[PDB]
């Protein structure tokens, strides 16, 4: 089997990406974020404290033929930028673009942080990282890839995500239309549940490429590209006005600078992010001042290739008894 999904950034800076999930029987659509940095397929729903609930679609286990409550479970998460969400379990059908998991556990939202309220355009998560990393309690629960995984052609899926434009999710197949060139793998490390590698490296635009081993984790549940502060300095002080703001909380820089190119690479190969996917626009509505797309990993304790990095990229993530990922230029 396969599956192949259109995901759709939730606004004109892509902060995320959504993809259309059907749950139940009839299939209720619920707007998703994929994210291959988490493990845990959540949702609003009726369940949700009602004041909680601003405009998302909720799923109404209720209405499904298909819904069971998987008795006495629970789940709890909270992500990397300090939001949150818990509730109880269903087990449902799931369907995305076309394949479809029985008995996959959905998670109800009772609870959800602000940040989740205050976002109308995502409907819940659906966690593509390895199922080690999934909360529920006592008994944890399998992602949609692993449930997926026996009954796919190739126990793979792609992100290939958008700048300012849709892009794709792709399950147990290899689009070879959809790169150029080779696609290079690289090993990756499951010991803390990421999608975890290492970069060979970076150059900031036309500068020489520094080799040099970068642990990171491939992560389409973040927006920005997370490295070494010593990169990022390297890659800033190519940029005319831009300046680290503790205030903003970030690197900053005048809207009409030019921003250079940054490569990072993969093995042999190597992947080049535009100037213009580093651009998040201003700071605050009317500013002349601009946020940057690539900024320090100091106080996260990890790396993150997220959205800015991999959008410049398809990606394969390949969950093979001994998992790899793939990057090409496209």
């Amino acid at each position: 089997s396969t599956g192949s999904a259109t995901t759709t950034p939730i606004d004109s800076l892509d902060d995320a990406y959504i993809t259309p999930v059907q749950i139940g029987t009839p299939a209720q659509t619920l707007n998703l974020d994929f994210d291959t940095g988490s493990s845990d397929l959540w949702v609003f729903s009726s369940e949700t404290t009602a004041s909680e609930v601003d405009g998302q679609t909720i799923y109404t286990p209720s209405k499904s033929t298909t819904a069971k409550l998987l008795s006495g479970a629970t789940w709890s998460i909270s992500y990397g930028d300090g939001s949150s969400s818990s509730g109880d379990v269903y087990t449902d059908t799931v369907s995305v673009g076309g394949l479809t998991v029985t008995g996959q556990a959905v998670e109800s939202a009772k609870k959800v942080s602000s940040s989740f309220t205050e976002d109308s355009t995502i409907d819940g998560l659906l966690g593509l990282a390895f199922s080690t990393l999934n909360t529920v309690s006592p008994t944890q629960q399998k992602t949609f890839f692993d449930n997926a995984k026996a009954s796919l052609d190739s126990p793979v899926f792609t992100a290939d995500l958008g700048y300012h434009a849709p892009g794709t999710y792709n399950f147990g197949f290899i689009d070879t239309t959809a790169y150029t060139g080779s696609i290079t793998y690289t090993a990756v490390s499951t010991k803390q549940g990421f999608w975890e590698w290492t970069s060979t490296g970076y150059a900031v635009g036309s500068g020489t490429f520094k080799s040099t081993s970068i642990d990171g984790i491939a992560d389409t549940g973040t927006t920005l590209l997370y490295l070494p502060a010593t990169v990022v300095s390297a890659y800033w002080a190519q940029v005319s006005g831009a300046k680290s703001s503790s205030s903003v909380g970030g690197y900053v820089f005048p809207c009409s600078a030019t921003l250079p190119s940054f490569t990072f690479g993969v093995g042999s190969a190597r992947i080049v992010i535009p100037g213009d996917y580093i651009d998040f626009g201003p700071i605050s509505t009317g500013s002349s001042s601009c946020f940057g797309g690539i900024q320090s990993s100091a106080g996260i304790g990890i790396n993150i290739f997220g959205d800015v990095a991999l959008k410049a990229a398809f990606v394969v993530f390949n969950g093979a008894t001994t998992p790899t990922l793939g990057f090409a230029s496209k």
